[PDB]
């Protein structure tokens, strides 16, 4: 009916199939807390990854509720606000997951996130390791005691803006945490719930002009996705560097023929930061003297880290950067994670630049099979559907697009 597990026995990704008002177990589902909030019932989807089935009225002190206040926004302050919402969200969220690791790209990816552990860079003693707090959530139990837990991604619903979809993180006073290479906790604000619109012209009837399609909501998954890889290998490209408008990092991640407006030379430029960034971290680590907060040894939270960025380990013990496995990792994030690439593995329709879309919004559902599936789509095979994109396009299916106003 859902269609999560379309072959063998589990699904590959995400470690159980939840529903919203499943107990609190203080192990995968748990109220938390956002280090003045009401905890939130979050699920565990995989190690590092919590789901909060909530509008994102937490991370923000200055978006605290959900009514109206560019181009194409949507505001509605009921949706996601009735459990049967949040169980829907949770299975479409789960689904999406599902999707994006059923192909070779979402599985590189959903790795280098899940890798990706933010740097212990919060001592203000330069030899002593200690974790940034808000890098971390508490995770009540059942009992009402809590421990603190370190993680990499949280998806989590919109704030006022539906479709506002964003990879968001808290910032240090001092540190540049997203741009220094040490990475920080990623919330990604994303609803499965609603997609946007885009106009295609496909050839053939001569008389069939300009159609109007539906993005792909795990293409939109993928690429806030990417955004965190970036952000939680600390190598985003300051959003402060646009064309006037949209930011390199935003044509980094759309990729294909939009990142080539990039420069190379600007590029090599950016590496090379980040590669000096890198070699600061190796240093770091090859200096610290002591570690907090664990009982962790020093020896093994070095090695996490070793393991994260792919440093080399002489006979001594000290670590360096090696500039192919720099090179190769920074490829990765930057080049082969893009919004395009995992186009071209879906074989789904997309606009063919960053800002070409429409100002159209559509509620969807994907959560039954017999709308969308995790190896199709909306444009299901052996079907009316399977061709032409025919699935994404609004008009033709109907039923799955309900045109929103309009804001
Ligand atoms: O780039 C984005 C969001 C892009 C976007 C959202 C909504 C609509 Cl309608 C178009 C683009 N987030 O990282
Ligand atoms: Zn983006």
């Amino acid at each position: 009916s859902s269609g999560l597990v379309p072959r063998g026995s589990h699904m590959q990704f995400v470690n159980k199939q939840f529903n919203y008002k499943d107990p609190v177990n203080g192990v995968d589902i748990a109220y938390i807390k956002i280090p003045q909030m009401q905890p939130v019932k979050a699920f565990k989807i995989h190690n590092k990854i919590w789901v909060i089935p909530e509008r994102d009225t937490f991370t923000n002190p200055e978006e605290g509720d959900l009514n109206p206040p560019v181009p194409v926004s949507y505001y509605d302050s009921t949706y996601l606000s009735t459990d049967n919402e949040k169980d829907n969200y949770l299975k479409g969220v789960t689904k999406l997951f599902e999707r994006i690791y059923s192909t070779d790209l979402g599985r590189m990816l959903l790795t280098s996130i899940v890798r990706g552990i933010p740097f212990w860079g919060g001592s203000t003693i330069d030899t002593e390791l200690k974790v940034i707090d808000t890098n971390c959530i508490n995770v009540i139990q059942p009992d009402g005691s809590y421990r603190s837990e370190e993680l990499n991604l949280v998806i989590i619903g919109p704030s006022a803006d539906i479709i506002q979809f964003e990879c968001k993180s808290f910032g240090h006073e001092v540190l540049n945490l997203t741009r220094n290479g040490y990475g920080s906790t990623q919330y990604i604000r994303f609803s499965p719930d609603f997609t946007f619109g885009f106009e295609e012209s496909l050839e053939v009837n001569p008389l069939l002009g300009a159609g109007k399609f539906a993005t792909d909501p795990a293409v939109t998954l993928a690429h806030e996705l990417i955004h965190a890889g970036h952000r939680l290998y600390g190598i985003a490209i300051n959003p402060n560097r646009v064309f006037k408008e949209v930011s390199f990092e935003e044509l980094r991640t759309f990729g294909g023929h939009d990142a080539k407006f990039i420069d190379s030379l600007q590029e090599n430029e950016f590496r090379l930061y980040y590669y000096n960034k890198f070699k600061d971290i190796a240093s770091t680590l090859n200096k610290a003297k002591s570690i907090v907060g664990t009982t962790a040894s020093l020896q093994y939270m070095k090695n996490v880290f070793k393991e994260k960025y792919l440093l080399s380990e002489d006979t001594s013990g000290k670590f360096s950067v090696d500039k192919l496995k720099f090179d190769k990792l920074y490829k990765m994030l930057t080049e082969i994670y893009t919004e395009d690439n995992f186009v071209k593995f879906f074989k789904v329709l997309n606009r063919k630049t960053y800002l070409n879309f429409d100002k159209a919004v559509f509620k969807i559902n994907i959560v039954p099979k017999v709308n969308y599936t995790i190896y199709d789509g909306f444009n299901l095979r052996n079907t009316n559907l399977a061709a032409n994109f025919n699935g994404q396009n609004t008009e033709i299916n109907n039923m799955n697009f309900t045109k929103l106003k309009n804001f």
